[PDB]
This record gives C-alpha cells, sequence and structure tokens, in this order.
C-alpha cells in the first residue's frame, strides 16, 4: 500500500519527535552546555544510526510477508530474541505512551496555569489531565485507525511549522520577549552558554532525558505488511528520518544556546533599562544577577530562562499559542504511534505461543483483529506511569527500556553475522556487524551509566527470558 | 594421593582465612554493627555454600582420573564456560597473591612502625616489602613445593593456635591493656556496638572488604590428582571447612564487638579514674568522648579503638608478638596456595588451545613441568596490584573477580542442569540447581552493588569470553 515517503520517513518523523523537541530541549541546552548538547545529539544519532542499520539488515534479509516488526525479527533471527525484543520493545512503547502524555498533560498545565483555571497542585493537575488524555487516546486507538494514515500528514505539516516557526521567531529580535531570556544572536551570549553547568543534573542524567528524543525508528519496521517494498522502503526510510531528526535536534540546541540566557528575572526593567555597571556579560540591560544562585545546590530563585521554565521555545517563536502549539500534535501522534504499536508487537508475540500465563492476550476483537486485551493492559501500564506525574522521573525509564531494546537488536544480528544462522543473509550495502557490536556494547555501557540498578534489572529479565525461550 | 581431611580441609581452611580475620575483622565490627558484622559473615557464608555445592556437583560428576581444577569444570560442563571459568579464576588468583602479600607487608609495616625501624612512608614501606616478599614466594612456588603440603599442617596449627590465643585473651582483663580499648565482656559495649556506624565507608563497601575471607573455597577442587576419590573428599571437605570458617568469623565478630569500645585514645588515665557526671557508655572510666568526630566524614583524631588501629587483636590476645604472629601464617599460606593455582589453572587452560595469543605460557619448564612463563605473568599481575599499596582499595577488586567466578560456577551447572547436557549426570545429595541459580543471581546482583562499572567490565569480558569460544 504505502511507498517509502508516506509509509517510512513520515512514520519515522512522527515516532522520533516527541516531547522532547519543544518542552526540554532549551532546558537540555541550559543544564548541559552547546558543546555538551552536541556531543548528547551525535551520540543519541550514532546509538540510533547502528540500530537502524541493524534493523534494516533485519529488514532486508528477505521476507516481504507478514506485518510487524516482532515478524522480521523472529523470521530472520531465532525465537529467543524475537521473544526477548518482543517483551522488551512492547513494554517500552507501553511505558512511552505514559511519557508522551505526561508532556502532553504538562504543556496543558503549563498553559492553564498563566491563565485562571487551576483546580489542584501543579503534580496533581497533570495526574487530572493525563488520565483524560490517556482514555481518549485508547478510543481512537479502538475505533480511529481509518483516519491515522490521513491525518499524519496534517500532524506532520503543523510540526514542521512549527518548527520553522520557532526559527524564523529566533532569528528575529523583540524587546518586549526580553526579561523572558531571549536577546538576538549574540557571541556573548553563545560564549556563555558554551560549556555545561548541570543545576541539579549531570552528564549521563541530561542525555538520559534527551535520549526518549532519539526513539522511534523501529516506526517503519513495525508496518512491514503495510508497506510495498521493505527493501528498499525501510533502510531508506529510517536511516534519512535520522539524519533529518539530528541535524534538527543540533540546529534547535545551537540557535536555544545562542541566542537565551541561562536565567532571566520575570520583571520589565523601564527603569535604568541599560545597565551596564559591575558587567559580567550578556548586557543589554534587565540586570540579571541574583537569580543564579550563590549556593550550589539545585535550587534556582528565578522563574524563566534556560534552567527554570521549561516553556521557553513558545516565546522565542514568532507566534506560539497556535502555530508553537504543535506539541500537542507531536506528544499525541507519537503516543498514538507508540499506542498501536505497543499491543501489536504484544499480538504478535502471544499469536506464537511462546510464554506461558501470556496467551489470553491474543483474542483479537473487532473487525480488523485488534487486541482489546493488549490495548487495555498497554492501557493499564500507561496508567501506572503517569501518577509519577514528572517527566524528568519518567524519561529515564523510557531512556532504558529502549536501550535495552537496541542493544538487542544490534547484539542479536551481531550474534547473527558471527554464529552464521543458515537463514541470515544480510544483502544490505552498509551493515558491517562489528559497527553494530560496538553499537550494542555502547547501548550497554550508556543504559548502565544512566541507572544501574535499573540496567542490571532489565538486563537479568533479558537474560532469564533469552534462557527460557531457548531451553523452551 | 591425599586423604579428604588433610588434603581438601585442611587446604581449604588455609586458603580461606586469609588476611581479614585478624587485622581487618574488628575494623568491620567497628565500621557496621554486631548485626550487620553477622548480616555480612551470613550473606558470605550463604554465597560460599551455595558455590560449594555447585562445585561438589562438579567434582561428583564422574571424572575421577586426570584430575585438576579447569578439567573437572571444562571436562562436565562445555568448554565454552571453562575457558571463561579457568580465566576469570586465574585472574582472581593472580590478583589475590597480591591482596594477600599486601596485607602481610601492612602487618610488617605496622610491625616497624610501632618500633622505631622507619624507611620511607607508610605507603611506600608497603611498596617495598610487599616486592620482597612476591619475589621471595615466588622462589618458594617454584622450588620449594616438597615442603608445602608437609608445613600445611605446621601453619594451620599456628593459625588455630593464633585464633585460641585470641579467645582465651579475649575472656581475660586487662587493665593494662585498657586505653587501646578492650574492656571486658560487658552489656554495655555490646549495646553500643549492636548498630552501626559506617565512617566513611558504607554496607557492601564493608562486606566488599569482608568477601575475599570467604574466598578460597576451591583449594579442594583445585587438586583432584592429589585426592583419593574426589566424589567423597571434594564435597564432604569444603561444605565442612565454609561451615568452620563461618563459625570462627561470626565468633571473632561477636567477640571483637562486645568487648572493645569503637573509639579509645592512646592515653592512660589515673587521675580522674572513674567518672560520674556526663557520662553515656563506658562504665570503668578513661573518658572516651572527643575522639568521636563531631564531622560526618571519614576523619577520627584517635589512634586505637575498633575504628582506627587496624591491629587490635594483637592487643586483645593473651601474647601477641609471636603467638598472635600467625597473622604472617595465614597471609603468606594464602598467597602460596594462590601463587601455585593462578598459572596451574592457566596452564592447563593454555595447555587446550583455545586463545589465539595465550599459548606462549603453557611451555613447563623445570622437572615437574611447573609453568615458570605462567609464574612470571602471575607474578607480573601481582605486581602491578602490589604498588597499589592500600588494602581497602586492593579488596573490593578481589572481592569482584571471586563474585564473577562464583556466578559463573553457580550459573554453568543451573545451565548444564536446565539444557540437560549428555554428560552432567549431578549425583550429588544437595545440589537443587534453582539454588544455585539463586546463588548466581545473588553474586551477580551483590557484585554490582559493590562497584557497578568494574561488574559491568567483567560481566563484558566474560560474554566476550563466551560468545568467543561457544558461537564461532
Amino acid at each position: 500500500k504505502f511507498g517509502w515517503i508516506k509509509g517510512v520517513l513520515v512514520r519515522c518523523m512522527l515516532n522520533i519527535w516527541g516531547v522532547m523537541l519543544f518542552i526540554r530541549m532549551t532546558w537540555i541546552v541550559g543544564q548541559a552546555g552547546i558543546a555538551y548538547s552536541c556531543i548528547i545529539v551525535i551520540m543519541a544519532t550514532v546509538v540510533t544510526t547502528i540500530t537502524g542499520c541493524s534493523t534494516s539488515a533485519i529488514a532486508t534479509n528477505g521476507f516481504v510477508r507478514g506485518g510487524g516488526a516482532y515478524y522480521l525479527i523472529s523470521r530472520s533471527l531465532g525465537p529467543e530474541f524475537g521473544g526477548s525484543i518482543g517483551l522488551i520493545f512492547a513494554f517500552a512503547n507501553a511505558v512511552a505512551v505514559a511519557m508522551y502524555v505526561v508532556g502532553f498533560a504538562e504543556t496543558v498545565v503549563e498553559l492553564l496555569m498563566d491563565s485562571g483555571l487551576l483546580m489542584i497542585d501543579q503534580t496533581n493537575d497533570i495526574r487530572v489531565i493525563g488520565t483524560i488524555t490517556v482514555i481518549l487516546l485508547l478510543g481512537i486507538s479502538v475505533a480511529g485507525m481509518e483516519w491515522e494514515a490521513k491525518a499524519q500528514i496534517f500532524l506532520l505539516v503543523i510540526l514542521i511549522t512549527a518548527i520553522f516557526n520557532y526559527f524564523i521567531g529566533s532569528f528575529i529580535a523583540v524587546d518586549s520577549k526580553k526579561k523572558f531570556g531571549f536577546f538576538s544572536y549574540d557571541a556573548g551570549i553563545l560564549a556563555e552558554n558554551f560549556g555545561p553547568d548541570f543545576r541539579g543534573q549531570t552528564f549521563f542524567s541530561v542525555f538520559s532525558i534527551f535520549f526518549p528524543a532519539a526513539t522511534g525508528i523501529l516506526a517503519g519496521a513495525n508496518i512491514s505488511g503495510d508497506l510495498a517494498d521493505p527493501q528498499m522502503a525501510i533502510p531508506k526510510g529510517t536511516l534519512l528520518a535520522i539524519l533529518i531528526t539530528g541535524l534538527v535536534y543540533v540546529g534547535v540546541a545551537i540557535s536555544a544556546g545562542a541566542c537565551i540566557v541561562r536565567d532571566a528575572t520575570g520583571i520589565e526593567s523601564n527603569f535604568t533599562l541599560i545597565s551596564n555597571c559591575t558587567d559580567a556579560a550578556c548586557k543589554y540591560g534587565y540586570d540579571f544577577s541574583s537569580c543564579r544562585p550563590t549556593v550550589e545546590g539545585e535550587v534556582s530563585s528565578c522563574k524563566f530562562g534556560l534552567h527554570n521554565d521549561f516553556q521557553v521555545m513558545s516565546v522565542v517563536s514568532g507566534f506560539s499559542p497556535l502555530i508553537s502549539a504543535g506539541i500537542f500534535s507531536a506528544t499525541l501522534s507519537s503516543a498514538l504511534a507508540s499506542l498501536v504499536s505497543a499491543p501489536k508487537v504484544f499480538q504478535a508475540l502471544c499469536k506464537d505461543n511462546i510464554y506461558p500465563g501470556i496467551a489470553i492476550f491474543g483474542k483479537g476483537y473487532g473487525k480488523n483483529n485488534e487486541p482489546l486485551r493488549g490495548y487495555f493492559l498497554t492501557f493499564g501500564i500507561a496508567l501506572a506511569f503517569i501518577l509519577i506525574a514528572e517527566l524528568n522521573v519518567i524519561a529515564p525509564i523510557i531512556s532504558n527500556f529502549f536501550l535495552a531494546s537496541y542493544a538487542l537488536i544490534n547484539f542479536s544480528v551481531f550474534h547473527a553475522s558471527l554464529a552464521n544462522s543458515p537463514g541470515w543473509r544480510p544483502s544490505f550495502k552498509y551493515y558491517n556487524m562489528w559497527a553494530s557490536l560496538a553499537g550494542a556494547i555502547l547501548c550497554c555501557v550508556v543504559m548502565f551509566i544512566i541507572n544501574w540498578w535499573a540496567a542490571l534489572l532489565t538486563n537479568v529479565i533479558v537474560l532469564s527470558l533469552y534462557i527460557y525461550v531457548s531451553y523452551k
């Protein structure tokens, strides 16, 4: 049905561009430096590029028939790595649904607190808004699959116009947009933001919050039967969408670092508008001292800038409330693409009976065999993780499970190309199995640097599932 | 052909009773509580008991003739697990030689600092004494193998005389032995020490310095050709020596906590002997306040007690300088039993050619085919760790590698009894493969709790050495 642009490239660019593009890129260039945000984006692009090569080698190992990213992995490689990846990835998308709707609810709550609508506290309005938007997304996943492929191009032309709106707002200079940060492209602010601050966080804890902005590269491989030719659509879409989103992340990082200060008092200075006595840097005025804390703690007695407000891409963009309100489009599109692909892999795993007490989640109800017990279990896991209503503590879990799945893929293709499996002839031009080994080692090492006990628990679960399906 | 007592039980009780019995047990009951020291000894005894059951299942899987240490593991299980255990264990003993001679050199250096002999600073006299005692132990390992099996019983009666001397000195009460700690058995100091302090260290960092006191349980399974029947000597000796040394460690920990204060200044107090007011503990006098630090750091302005002097088992003992000088016997006997067993496993691994650039170290010289290249490589690996002249930073490495080896054994027997290997008939009464799975998961978790990056490095080395030998 689909080609390669509308089927793989648009779906990967909608699954990748999620929460951290708008509401957490500027906080990453505020915590880490520009030279560290570039290293963060280049590392999370190297990881996803190696995993994209490794899944294109699976998608070019024959097997045109059969939809689902579980099917290509369990047919090309063994059923052990297939079952392990089809459980870890179907848990990673089920918790990524919670991440994207927590980011959406946080955006809605931080829009309504600027207005008069504030019912309960900030960490309890997200638990209310995030609950309603996950039962409205469950209904649109079980009764609105025919409009999703029609509305994906509308969501993409919302999203690309939102990014271009942010950029063409970043080139202009408005003095009313000052006191929230956002002076013009200044080499003083560019030199000040060049270099880390790490207020509260650290490197490989800013990377852990970044890395779910790089996940979603298996949105092309998850639909194989929907495509026309999976030998030419899945590499050419994934390894192009990864490059496009990496360049957009690098450009957004440099644009947010080169024109926004790290802290800014939310009060206009019309008395003494030009202040240069005892000046340090970035002085068009406004006297942005006394917001940087004297103590080295996590506290910062300010309300705007790159460090505090979480939402400064609204005031940098030319028109915030509708055009830069493509935060909603990105979050709901990524949560929709992760809500119809977490039971899909799970239904494909429960049909081929592998795990004992799991085959009850395979009865696909409805007309198109949509798995309702898979949808309800994904909804249960998602609603179990919405209740921790803070994106900065959901994201080191999504990063952990997606690094586990992307280490398992890059290790399974290396083990297949090393053990010389009979049905593993990887007819792809740039595969180079030692690069997939280096990618798997890098994913495991970064997953352990982020959070060592969760990484140890996830690797013990992966080894237990592998030694179970091996000696079944 | 030895029996089962003087070939397995004596060798295991000499390899297990190493450094941490005399010079680092009172510091463990000073850092942790009495209850936490008992939990530490019981956890290490559980780990070594599960590994003793798992190596008894290997030593009772036939294979009487052609005995060895690498031989039983490589011939009952596969060569893939044997060729990795025979490198991790042969590196663990090669670095344990450095640990035992660093403990011996530290004992010699502190005995010379109690006298007037002092050449250079304290962290450089250990680098001098530790280098001389590792080139003298190399000559004994290549020349004096005939005297070793006849002097092991003499070293054992020295060691048991030292333990009984410590105990019968602990029951008596001497007024002159006060101000170094060591009041008599009383419930006040027992209630004071029942509870953690953790000055500088933490739990699973006091356990990491403890756990080399439990290692050495494979000294019975390292000489199988030197035994009459390995089916009855190795299970009945290992799991008896582990119980004996665990009861001795529990008794020494309780007898060190129930009569020694945690802090005691070396100033005798004749004037104002017995205090009346402002007293919390120590109802005999000497006013041991103001040695506890007001700050919460690792610094302590004191010189004796349980926390500081490192040698208080000389003070508690009846006659220190020759009877409680079994520290030298324990350290040199354990370093000798780890110096003749690190190339022995390595020679047995290099004869069956597995690794490409390793086969040079198999040229056994001498009259009894003792590998001088393996001895020189073990001497080099030990000399690369003697230069780090601090036992509290050597011991979390020995603990890491021995937990890796004891996780690999307890996982190899579980993988053999789960895969139902054709040559794995574990004729042993108390094997129960899920207990070996629990004792492998527990070692893999504790090895990561101690030091996560070294555990990740060791697990990546183990997985590399398993995927290299297995799937090639």
